[PDB]
């Protein structure tokens, strides 16, 4: 039997890359299936809603959220009606904080095809629940999984694949034309 | 290009396992850590819960659920303080459904290290929201991580892994000595 020390800081996730989503918000229930692109250097990223067959849902959105600029683009795709708005809230990478409690490392999977992921928290004693969990994987640091008890109660779960490292198609993050536009409230149905 | 058809019918879950597993339950913010050794032959399952450093919980227990009895023995693992409960509610396995709808199909983790796994739901075109979304590997059919918006808004998401095939230790499903036992309520703090 060995002993493996607890790791002393988190591996460091990749800063770029192009992947999909699933978001599972339980305030309303909804699973959002998304492509995304993400740059942490540019602080920006972009979330394109995926529409499946026979959902009651009518509106999807494309989302570019430009931090550096403090503006986020919003457009309806099918009409393509667009609302910028102003961005109060830091950047928020899909990373471990380095300061993160470490939780525990296993295999997802069964053998022949198991993926070895570890576990971080932001656990400390004086608190009876955590607000942040990560899944990340071991080999790349890549993003598998996060739960975020975060806003008072208002949480989320989000589950990361297909992740591609680097930035294929940077024109993504330019606003459409429509996008000379005001601060309309756009939401789903 | 190529088009991949849909599959008929979902993959078939392993009927016996040991692993382990985080139950996050929104109600309370609570991530539970167990291992688990489960059997959907006998239809029975037992549940030993995780204690790791400085958890502000003092309280910890062991379940063993036999459904076949209609009964279930909850232990306090260090009083060793038994319940004995029964069981009114049907297994329910950690499967998908055959009736199941699929979603997708991705890649967890990144390149050189990443499993291929399904995501099914019982998503249907009369309900806004799905009730139970489940991902399962594709080469063995493995849970992966299920979320439950089971119960009129009481949901969970329970995530899986280090499960190894087969049943090495059935003594688990005996309970102990001390459950000569009454039908007490047990909580944690
Ligand atoms: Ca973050
Ligand atoms: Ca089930």
């Amino acid at each position: 039997h060995h002993h493996h020390h607890h790791p002393v800081t988190p591996c460091e996730a990749p800063l770029q890359w192009e992947g999909r989503i699933v978001l599972y918000d339980h305030n309303t229930g909804k699973n959002t299936r998304a492509t995304v692109t993400y740059d942490a250097i540019l602080q920006r990223i972009r979330i394109l809603e995926e529409k499946k067959s026979f959902v009651p849902c009518k509106r999807f959105f494309e989302y570019i959220f430009l931090y550096q600029e403090a503006v986020m683009f919003q457009i309806e795709q099918v009409t393509k009606i667009c609302s910028k708005n102003t961005l109060t809230e830091p950047w928020d990478p899909y990373d471990i904080p380095e300061n993160s409690t470490y939780e525990d490392q296993y295999y997802i999977g069964g053998p022949g095809d198991q993926i070895p992921v570890q576990e971080w928290s932001d656990r400390k004693p004086a608190r009876k629940y955590e607000t942040w969990v990560g899944v990340y994987t071991v080999k790349d640091c890549y993003p598998v999984q996060e739960t975020y008890t975060k806003n008072d109660s208002m949480t989320t779960s989000t589950r990361f694949f297909d992740i591609k490292l680097g930035i294929s198609d940077p024109s993504v993050f330019n606003p459409p034309s429509t996008c000379e536009a005001a601060q309309p409230l756009l939401m789903s149905g």
